[PDB]
């Protein structure tokens, strides 16, 4: 069987070996990276069914990230299977500042009264909490009395009951017992802090990433089309127009402007962590279903991500609720699922990938009977639409082992992908950028080949590759779809059903 | 603007000129056929939408029929358009014998008692009626007391009330006021007169016909598959495998065995004349609809025939009932309509064709909304069915001006024909037998061309021909369907939607 | 076994006995109506499936029509079954005037040149034709050069090639060999002769008719809603609100304004005679199907009329084309079929009815599989529509022998009628006007009974009547539908499936 | 809005107050129960939307359980809303024995070798583990070499590599690092230990429960129909035939025999805990979907249960994966969801109920567009089926606020429940057993009322109750469904749509 649902695995130290020393062993950070040993460990993740690696630019300097990408390049060589490179921007993050006296955290109780400091550069005390705002913004005038400041995944709330113009501070009340640790996430819902469309740090992060060579960018805290287009401008400036941009919907502004953001972007990442704090917690499953449906209708790529298998950071087997969650992400019709901590810094990086894939394959057995995605709802008054519909009805009506595309831009592959055929899709292409850019599209198995001389040659090549890759043998039925001639920039116009000789 | 429903026109004297004298004028039969001027009259029928000519071998010797076929051959050259040649067998006909004293007809009254003579060779009297049974069969032992002998289209009935073994005669009672003319048809329902599967006259008629060159044969009074296969054997023997056989369903045995007859034959002719006498009169519309449905499901050709525009034999304009009748034949999904008397020996042969075509085109504008044929009912587990389904859905979903196919055997053209696309079907072929054999298939325009070297050449040829024939112009969308490669004996597997340059 | 399609039979002399003498026998017109023996003949029509009688006020004075209505009243008492009374208006008819010298008809040839006289009161000559225009209108100023004057069912055409202002005449050319007899119909297509919305003769005809007691009125040559409302006003004035008005669509203005006419009227009569002359002949089947569809969607009654079984005027058995025509009227979803000449002044009035019913019952066995009416197309946002839908689905899903309704206004019966259930509809009512007014609605069997005291009593009455009428026996399933309470003016809201005890 | 999805809450100490002392405070078990104070706390759970309480007979003696049920009886009085009483059997549980020297647990490492003791009565050592098998069964001959013994929720595995016939012990290897605590669950998959269909302890538990008064029984570890029928026998013996039996599918034998078990039982409980250990972990979501679908098709009740909101035992807010899991249980079309530990012994009993309900209401907003259950797939050739389908289509086609049933046995309520109307269902009934037995049926709001005298009275009562309960006001549309007359034992036959006056 072929895992049709794509996997994004966040890379980190959990895979990286230093002087024969694994993550957790003391003075690990002291020793230097063994590139060969980690690449061998990364190769086991690729084999486990990871399709793309995520470089989270919230943590790690350019040296750290760029070296990691160099290791993956060699890991591809060991496994002999390519994968996509995804960069994740820090964006307008707010964190709790460091504590005076190397205090790591403090405990509070409900009813307690404390202050939050809007001044930048200063350290935290138990009595006053200093915020690290990205790009050193003053947020004093942008958060009002009665607003809510949340710390460590929204687990601890502080209600703003007064502002002091004298010190530019917020007087807050502790809503529940909890811990305020240093370097923890801060969220302030139902606010519009005037963060730039593009902050200078994120410009640098992307430019550094584009220089190393990336296939994707996930833009954090996308509020509007403007935020996506400011990144698009850089990609086109640097001669990286092939880079596909995922808007991360992390907040209410993102949901309100979802329609214009989906138009602007090449896909969406459902960022459930930040989203769960910013909107009612019991409403995240509603937005997850709605968002996947609309992105699919735009023919674009959706990633369901964050806390998919949270517990496997610490424990070898997931909870029944995590397994259910990953299971229904496939049944809503997500293109891709994402491991963040599980693969970056947990104790079970390879098992988390193996757990996620096995669930992904089991759900795809139930897609036919239970799948929430419907191809019938789509418009059918255009040549591409009737041609895709005919391919899907083929796979519906017969035992079709494989749909085989020859695609210059990969357009045909995204078209058939969108219709969710009851078959694996071979996407044959003529350049590596197009090959690696198709890695997150549902059911699509990208393969590099030589351009065809003619339509008959095209049909020869398609059968020859699928047979050589071992995907089909004699007696198996395949569908061959293309914009003929493939060399010219024409959209899908041709379909051929072939019994493999 | 392209008549999708085919027209079968019965040929006869009505078009034939003799010493410059039209049929009806004084001593016409004396003078010889002015072939050239006759062919001009047949040419105008073709130009007015006739697609096939019927040679009814019930009337006319071989010299008469063979001459007529020669005239049509020259008529196509005048028109510069080809048509199919259909032979209709006499079959197991019963007729009233000639009258003593050159009397033409006799009048009877209800309650009158008379006799019917089973002896062959003898003449008719007013008081005793002699039957001309095909091949001089004795029917005394095959007709029972209480059976019913019908004369002149079942307009006059005679009940058998007694048999006389001495004279081998039937004592009959006249059941309604009516005329018994000489040479009128005789029908006996609910009987099994043991006529041979193939009678010696019909073997010779077909052999003569096959020698001249015919594309179709209509077998009269088909009771069983056996009757069809006896004719099939001759076609195989003589090297005429390409000849397509229509079973004429003219009787109860034919209705009961319709399923095995449809398997045996290449299509059906609904013979409403004989059928109306043999079955309840008010049940003819039930059998017409049922038969069309089943023949379509077998992918074969159905012809609705007899009294389609009866009154246009005598009068320039048809009745509103006749216009209705031809109209609903198209809406039940007949491949073809047939004029018998209107074109063979009527006063308005050309007007009958013109009236029939205009009705045919009007009905075809209502086929989409009101058509009683449903292509969704068909099985869809095979590559021909999914490929035809995709062609039909294309024409459903877009403005498709033309479906174009390249077919060696014509299989693809019959396949798309069966699915009744909302488009004209250009069927490009490589031999005249295949061209002429496609002439009765719904919506199919057969055209001869050269075989394609390659699949891309195939796509070039299809667009080039449809543009040259004036069927499509620049900007128009076409579908191209084929079994690739066209030279190999493989069924339909390839579909291309092409914007005509 | 219950004829669902209603029959309208035109009454006339063909059934009327005079001094024991049938119509046709010597000096028939001299002798007086033997009412009792005539009523016996009308009784056998009702028994053979006539549901309504048509009094055509084009021919016959008030004395003649009023006597006929009296005979039908006594005919129902002989049959012990009731029927509806339909009056047909003369309307803006044009006829050829009487000939000088008691000449009955004259023969012309193509290319002949003659004149048509616009003066009123004058007689016809062979060389000059005088028109009898209803209400003595001058049509000289309302007909243009190049227009076409048709005589005897549009069988003979005269082209207006010149006008003479001096004599106020049209110079015409005979366009085909044909007869101009006296008292024959005259038609001028593509004209707006300014006939009044309601002419004084038709006001008096209706007033006379309403006085006798009629259930329906067919308004001839309806051009607009205005023409229908002028008649509506009289029905309201005279306390005859219950009279249901059928617009006869006889012309182009009627076709164009069909939408506003269907809103104004209680149903439509498809008048194929006049319509065939006024519109292209081969377009009559298009308008018949379209009109039936729209009238059904308005929940109203459609009657397909004229030349349904033409030949049975002269001959005992119809043509196969006529049987086809009446057959497809039922399959297009006509509520009723109408014999005009066949029952009014033909040799086979009772046989015509018997032939028509037998065809009607045969077609109704094919309505489920082939019926071109679709009740799924109807809007479903209201409680009547969901309630009717549920009744139709009940009859679809189970063997429902009968639908039984109790209706004060008859609204529920028209509702279920509109949805064309696969069941007979017993409509129990509380007054004769409502009983007789339901007689032309498809599948509805009107029966008088006593109002119910309660909903449970309603369910008792419905089962008791259907058992007593012999429509259902023990073990049979029925559906009971009503607007509860039946006494209150409320639309259908209640449905009960009952196994008959 | 009305929570349509039912909630089962497991009751326990977390709600019970002892000498003003809550669970966790030391020497709590010492003090006696305050009945009034706990009932006040249980009343807040009922208000929070708990519909049924589960008494888990694995933990607590008869004194403890029977007192708890007495408290709930008073809690109903405080809240003034009734709930169902569900008893859960211990069944063939295997637990780890107590440890010598009051050792609470021991730590092992992979590769370690230890023995498992099949002798009963004996205590545990670190070197030898003693099993507490229900009813003191010898399992030595029923578990084979190569089998797998799992402890604490299958988190620690021991592979059987040898059997010692001398001591009747299993030689085992530790598969993973883990803890073996005392009184922890033991599972041995792919074994058929010959536990009785009914063990003497479970007979006593049920008989004690039936005496106190229960509405439901959940039978643990159902393998076959036989296991369900042995409990059915007791219910009928004791005059408790109204008690509804849920088979808990906890094992492979249960899944293999699911069809015969669903026939035998009144519903199913998906017991995900035991099931997750007994079958592949990644396959629990597959069995959850399949099981819900089949139970629905049988018209029976399904409960999705175990670890629905696990983390809320310790923490005030659930994980995003738990919220997703509870969300998709509603979207698969579960009748009911279940809290076990969360409500029995966690720190957040009332918040767990409130969390579960809020999720349940949010999912039911998405049931219309995304619901996996389909009413169209059901048979429709029976009176009840067409009547339910008509009710569902009503709610589909209009804004129906409420479906109102009057039901003697509650049959009509289960019928409409099964079709999952887009409306709340008032189930009006005449006895408390029927009222409390309907509490776990999806969307059903049970209410006691007086029997109706007549059908009209029935329609009065239905509107009057729904208006008095505040469920509908003037202008709101309701559907009233019943087997008329309601007093007689007849299945559903009547439907009425009423605008609330
Ligand atoms: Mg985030
Ligand atoms: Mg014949
Ligand atoms: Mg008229
Ligand atoms: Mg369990």
């Amino acid at each position: 069987m072929n895992k049709r649902v794509k996997i994004v695995a966040t890379l980190g130290p959990a895979v990286e070996i230093r002087g024969g020393k694994k993550f957790g062993e003391d003075g690990y950070w002291g020793e230097k990276l063994d590139v060969e040993a980690s690449a061998k460990n990364i190769a086991k993740l690729i084999e486990a069914g990871a399709n793309t690696f995520r470089f989270n630019f919230s943590h790690g300097d350019h040296q750290e990230q760029g070296e990691r990408m160099a290791t993956v390049k060699l890991a591809e060589k060991i496994a002999g299977k390519k994968v996509g490179f995804l960069l994740d921007t820090k964006g307008p993050e707010i964190r709790t500042e460091l504590f005076e006296g190397e205090a790591k955290e403090y405990s509070y109780k409900t009813g307690e009264k404390i202050r939050v400091a809007t001044k930048q550069g200063i350290k935290s005390t138990r009595e006053v909490i200093a915020l690290n705002v990205a790009g050193a913004l003053d947020i004093y005038d942008d958060v009002e009395v009665g607003r809510q400041v949340l710390v460590d995944d929204g687990k601890l709330g502080l209600r703003v009951v007064a502002k002091d113009d004298a010190t530019r501070e917020f007087e807050v009340e502790v809503e529940n017992d909890g811990i305020i640790a240093k370097q923890k996430g801060v969220n302030i819902p139902n606010t519009k802090i005037p963060f730039p469309a593009l902050a200078e740090r994120d410009n640098d992060d992307i430019r550094f990433g584009l220089e190393q060579g990336i296939n994707f960018i996930a833009i954090s805290f996308v509020r509007t089309a403007k935020d996506v287009n400011e990144v698009r401008a850089i990609c086109e400036e640097t001669g990286n127009g092939h880079v596909q941009l995922f808007a991360k919907i992390e907040n209410q502004q993102g949901i309100d402007n979802l329609d214009e953001i989906i138009e602007a972007a090449d896909g969406i990442m459902i960022a459930r962590g930040d989203m769960g704090i910013e909107v009612p917690f019991e409403m995240v499953p509603v937005y997850q279903k709605m968002i996947i449906k609309k992105v699919n209708a735009a023919g674009k790529v959706v990633i369901t991500a964050t806390n998919m298998l949270e517990t496997m950071t610490e424990k070898p087997r997931a909870t029944r609720s995590e397994v259910s969650d990953v299971f229904n992400a496939v049944i809503d019709g997500t293109d891709a699922t994402m491991l963040s901590g599980e693969s970056a810094n947990g104790k079970y990086p390879l098992e988390s990938v193996t757990t996620m894939a096995t669930i992904d394959k089991n759900a795809q057995a139930l897609l036919n009977e239970y799948g929430r995605l419907d191809s019938d709802s789509f418009e059918r008054n255009s040549k591409t639409e009737v041609m895709a519909s005919a391919v899907k009805d083929a796979t519906s009506s017969m035992d079709i082992k494989l749909v085989v595309t020859l695609t210059k831009t990969g357009h045909t592959a995204r078209l058939i992908s969108k219709y969710r055929p009851n078959a694996d899709i071979l996407a044959l292409t003529f350049d590596e950028l197009t090959e690696r850019g198709l890695m997150l599209n549902w059911g699509v198995i990208p393969m590099l080949t030589d351009a065809p001389s003619s339509t008959d040659d095209m049909f020869e090549i398609a059968e020859r590759k699928a047979v050589e890759a071992g995907l089909v043998e004699s007696g198996d039925d395949i569908v061959i779809v293309a914009g003929v001639p493939v060399g010219e920039a024409v959209r899908t116009n041709t379909m051929r059903i072939r019994t493999v000789r």
